[PDB]
């Protein structure tokens, strides 16, 4: 007790209910006066309770189906029949098999143009130029050449082959258009734009690895290094470890022994998106994202019979799925500086060399005339259908008594934009709207000329590439006269080098939407709010484990229900307003020089009759 | 496939198809004799015993719609270190989730100077200029002459002059939106209906943000998100970056040589993670935009607060704003201390000194340390450019609203109750005097006082940690070697004309935040009666958040975050256990510490979520 | 402006014209029936419509829980033994269980530095106690190739052969999962339920989402990554590259490909480090684990009535793995230095050790961690403590006697495991362990070498269900150096302009590359196809993705397959099963590209079956 506990557990009420029921049962002549669990549960909940209810008998089995449209190819329409098997059919997934493929043989391209104006030489293996400076005595030499990973110089016009890679998420872009046909008319359909909105919003981490494996995305692999820290020792030489100045203070910049024993982890990827000489056979199981994937919403076969039900997949072109990438061929850019102090200093004939410096980078380079194989075959494509069976007695009752089923459908509109601000009528909305995926994707993300299209195609922002360099630094000193003391002498030579150890590319996102406003039949559904309200807050607050806060900085969620993703309706936009629906945007990026696509994918409510 | 509905005892208990078919036979026979035209049963008839796993049924909801609304403060121009009060406008029939948009101006550090150079290291040949400090240690017994050089450079390596211009970078503390709200208060009629501090905001950060909400959560409160970056190919199948002379060697006995690299088997590239947001030091931190959610109970739509139930005269959201000195910090910019040690091994006359002849071996060691510029601090004039309260307003039909007010009676609510007790004891029993309602659970921690100290150069990071964090360096070192013959007429092998040179240069340095836990054991006692026996802190940090809560309870990353649980479903609305106070008068949390003493004071932080009731 | 009644669409989703009619009716009946208040009841509305704003809850039959820890009946615990706990009489019910295991801090015994490797070259062979040197002459090219191998510590100091050296120690991955060979819940001498480490690793792969992973790893003694940030690598408007190569343009004005430019952003790198039980250390700290017991009655709803399983005949029995499968030797602070030097001379005796005019020098240096001879694990490492923690649930006496007299029975889930060793590339394996309805089956074909003592990666591969090979990734430091040895002749184009270059291994990573052992799987029971022959990715990737929601995690292990037969794996409510008639003649058929007589594998099949438990 007391007051707080009477309202949370009501244990004095519960006991009085027990005393009352046991007496009424004794009054009425029951052999066993002890109450029923149901009688207790009419007011109180039983936290420990192993009760369950039997389910009407039901089992499921998957089935595989080849298409009606002959041998599968890229850039073609593939249609499946939905065979007659179970009383209902439910979740679907399509196995796509793409042949192992390599690029055709090419050549080592021509060397770059001269950099320096002096001492210009061009051979089959290098291009050399120089800049003189007689004032400072520094002679700068530029050398550029092609090498492989081992550093062996490659000859111009000799053999060289590009690698091949897939775009990111090839399973999502391959199905250009997925549609469910019932009696000629599309019952529901979606595009790759709806598939990547699912990719951003509806794949939590406990499903992410398999999702990636399902649609052909490579999965990172964690790799452990040697020990980098070992307690009570150091990799640094003794002369720089644990120094103190003349005052007894520990020296800033003097390393001390490690306090822990630790090793590094790093992640490597070597899948379909990593360029390879041969991309081995790619097997994807692309799920079809239809409402009836939920078992409860399985579609009765009698209400949509065989012969009038089809799955139709439009297949993208190979040029948007498979790309070339640099192979074992690199451009080595090397700068050498020779500071001389004697006669002819700053030129090739200068004497008295005191300081030498070398700077060397490596850039992966494409081979000339090495392209993807246009004969790569779609080796297999098959539709997997989950078929649900029930007893004849319950099927009869269910078909006569269910009436209808609520369904959800995709409604998509793409609007090419060159305005920094615009009010775009959403003319595709027939039905009540639960929520809307919004995006302003730059046209350059899907441009053939964009060398990073394999990556940018699904991003909803303008992406720029920022290099991050690993640099190896070296120093060397040498005495060239054994009779002169080195310290303070020009016989004590200096040498240094900066060599590129590796290079990363950081994708830097520039958002294309600043503010979004929603107006419908003269009614403000959303005031002009920053894009971060729809990308961060709304996916964070709503949806529970069914709505993921998107990684993409350009993915916006226009919510109109309380529980997006759940079957029970919880809010929508009335059809009257949906028929005059406007999305007003503000952009810092879109203009006449930067076209962008206002992508809006709505999820609408619709009914479906039975029997 | 054939369905088998009745196979023995197991199927009879799980599906009960014989009974289901008997119920159908009975129901169709009764309906037929009672005069119905359609004897087939209703779906409810079947649902009274059996569940239908295929079922498209749903219920219509009482008509409902919602719309957000911006609201500005009653307290004028917003500033750091101030109290900001919002009115809760009269708009919807109910109001639910709330979020505050905060806009912090772009800011830079003031102009400063390159500080003075470090003191001499060696006792010999001391020279100090405006650009370097040089000293040396002689050793004529070994013939090794050690030269110490320290100087200031930028990233490109150009030497910077002492007292020349230099400017520090600026950074925001980690999770600045969580620290910015010193206190958040929802008050009606002068008294706080519920309130919480930044300690509750970080308790939420550790226990209630799973990964499918994290990226958006980090963006809402100003924490930078890592960005994955891909490298060049590091392994290419059938080749190697190692030079031929060392690749694929065998010894004289035919065995492959240990340490001889072979060709790669796969073609792989590396992934690295980079950050460049509010927590990364920058010359100019761009304008910071945050949408801080208010972690109140009524964020749940089911618990939306009826507008007529609270007068408009005295209903407010009141937020105390942290000071700028706890949110924005200076950090080293494009300025680095270069520490170089050089050893020269000579063998002739004067060996070990600067005049020794015949140099046989040379070594160079060099590190770089980011350095603060003198007199370059944060801009104190940084403006809080905008702050606005977003309130979700829910609208219902007039009929349901009138029914709801007259029939709801009350609502069950959850509130925060905070207590912080300063400790210098390794073990103590702390009476929890702010705990006074049915408590579902208690967040517990023992945060060292140094984590929030202005003297801690890592306060921007340590402030929300509940442990003692020390910084262990990890070094990336570039090793180089070189040999050169200075006499073209003498064979190099075995001659002192075959010189030696080597170098170790710091490529990069990482900082490993090493947590030393402050709690060894925890005990929960109420009136000389154990609610929790003395268990290791790892029982409350790892096991309880692992077993309970489902997706509502996240196993905390912080090694010091503990969860004292008293219910079966910590995240759900339905009550499932509590400790009432009630006889909880003498509620004690007893701890043991291997860290807390007179030299390392800590704050025992205990935040409980309690059940209370609001009458509508 | 709410609408509520816009067309047929709003009629079927909200049914507001129907609800208004129900309210208007209910008010008139109550008015006609003489009620004081005619406004309807929330239950009256909810008979048709769902209320999205509803603070309703039900009171729970009073309950509370408390944990209790007990010691084994079998005295001091050791490796390779059976430990048995009694379940003490405490609460009305007992629920989740977790076992605290404490393993003493441990280190390897003292050993020696092993013998140096054999000669590589055929010429100029020298064997020291500190290095082994050989060479390969080449008079045609003028290249003298010198091979040197030695032993060093991390700092690089040379270690003498047969001098002192000690190995480090490491724990296998997921030690808490392998430590328990078998875990038994025993009643009346009969095993009521039991599982092995194989079931534990199946749970580790399929039922630990990311919001529970950190705590899960800490419970079973797996080290947790620690994120560490570096110095700024990019700084806006500057570069680490020296100016001679920065922002170059060719003679035509075009920017030079390969010429770096200033950075556009300012960024740090994030790397991850581990330093726990799996990282080799001179001394591993005292390992403390709280290993949960993965029985069905962990669910609070499914707590076991203390009366229904009497005291004195109920036990938890745990078989403990041998020490040699839990704790392993790993290389310590001893490294094999492999150095190749090439000397390009052109004068008399070129290509031999007597070459004169040295033009180019190259050094290639790798390091390989090396085991010390005679340094092994401490076989006297004690199990310092092991205790079983049991949650005890207390309920009111009135509800206790009612529930025990009325619940009848409870559904339980039990493990049923079979391991079939295979050398056949394809086989059809009868599952004799299956006797009861099966919800789903964890499947794998684990290579026998993953648990073989001869495998030096057994500490890692034991829980993997594929064949793992080790692919090195090398971080290589490249350096160049040029020096003029004659100050009277111009360096350019002269043999006095000497060249030197070095490649030194900076670090090396091991990539675990998984080779799948299962190609296709087919499920055939009672001559009936429940699963056709489908690729292994259907069971590994598609099924865990589609089913189970947050209760079924997609497995990272490429060899983990999930054969599902219910709609909702992870829920207590039954949702489908394989019936007993078919379960008694049950076949799992596989095809393999890996398994043959040179690579024996174990087909591991662990099914979750449904059984029942009577009450008392």
């Amino acid at each position: 007790d007391g007051k707080a506990d009477r309202m949370i557990m009501a244990n004095d009420l519960l006991n009085d209910r027990i005393k009352s029921i046991m007496c009424l049962r004794a009054k009425q002549g029951f052999s066993d006066p002890t109450p029923t669990l149901v009688d207790i549960e009419r007011t109180h909940i039983l936290l420990i309770n192993s009760h369950y209810k039997p389910f009407a008998a039901m089992g499921y089995e998957y089935q595989k189906t080849r298409p009606n449209t002959g041998n599968p190819t890229y850039n073609s329409t593939i249609q499946f029949s939905i065979p007659q098997f179970g009383d209902f059919f439910s979740d679907m997934v399509v196995h796509v098999q793409l042949a192992a493929t390599s690029a055709s043989a090419g050549t080592v391209p021509a060397l770059p143009a001269f950099i320096g104006a002096d001492d210009q030489v061009l051979t089959s293996t290098s291009v050399v130029s120089a800049t003189e400076n007689t004032t400072s005595g520094v002679y700068t030499l530029y050398t550029q050449s092609y090498v492989n990973q081992q550093g062996t110089t490659q000859t111009v016009a000799a053999a060289a082959t590009n690698f091949v890679r897939y775009c990111e998420y090839p399973g999502l872009r391959l199905f250009k258009r997925v549609k469910f046909e019932v009696n000629g008319n599309p019952l529901d359909e979606y595009t790759a734009l709806a598939a990547i909105m699912y990719n951003k919003f509806h794949v939590p981490d406990f499903k992410l690895t398999g999702w990636k494996r399902l649609i052909g995305q490579e999965v990172p692999v964690e790799a452990a290094s040697n020990l980098v820290n070992i307690a009570s020792t150091t990799p640094w030489g003794s002369p720089i470890v644990a120094l103190s100045d003349v005052n007894g203070t520990a020296v800033t910049g003097s390393p001390v022994n490690a306090a822990i024993t630790a090793r590094k982890l790093t992640q490597v990827v070597f899948g379909a998106q990593t360029p390879k000489a041969t991309q081995e056979q790619l097997n994807m199981f692309v799920p079809l994202l239809f409402w009836f994937r939920d078992p409860r919403l399985a579609i009765a076969s009698v209400s949509i019979p065989y012969g009038q039900r089809f799955i139709t997949v439009d297949i993208e072109q190979q040029s948007n799925i498979l790309f070339t990438a640099p192979g074992n061929l690199f451009l080595q850019t090397t700068v050498e500086t020779l500071l001389t102090t004697g006669a002819g200093k700053g030129t090739a004939t200068g004497v008295l060399l005191t300081q030498y410096n070398r700077y060397t980078t490596y850039t992966p380079t494409l081979a000339s005339g090495s392209s993807i194989d246009g004969t790569q075959a779609v080796q297999n494509i098959e539709l997997y259908i989950n078929n649900i069976f029930v007893t004849p007695e319950i099927h009869d009752i269910y078909i006569k008594r269910i009436g209808f089923t609520l369904i959800r459908v995709y409604r998509e509109q793409v609007q090419r934009e060159v305005n920094a601000a615009d009010q775009v009528l959403q003319s595709q909305l027939k039905w009540p709207v639960e929520f809307i995926y919004l995006g302003l994707r730059p046209a350059n993300n899907i441009a053939a000329g964009n060398t990073y299209q394999w990556r940018d195609w699904h991003h909803l922002t303008s992406v720029t590439n920022e290099p991050v360099y690993d640099v190896s630094q070296s120093y060397a000193r040498v005495s060239i006269d054994d009779t002169v003391a080195p310290v303070g002498s020009t016989t004590f030579k200096q040498s240094a080098s900066q060599v590129m150890q590796n290079q990363y590319i950081v994708p830097v996102e520039t958002e294309t939407l600043d503010t979004v406003r929603v107006k419908a039949h003269g009614i403000e559904l959303y005031a002009q709010y920053r894009a971060q309200f729809y990308r961060d807050y709304i996916p964070w607050n709503y949806g529970s484990f069914n709505l993921v806060t998107p990684q993409d900085k350009g993915a916006l969620f226009l919510n109109f229900c309380l529980y997006p993703g759940t079957y029970q309706p919880s809010g929508h936009v009335n059809i009257s307003r949906a028929r005059e629906f406007y999305i007003e945007y503000t952009s810092s990026f879109c203009d006449s020089s930067n076209p962008c696509d206002l992508i809006s994918i709505a999820k609408c409510i619709n009914f479906l009759l039975i029997s």
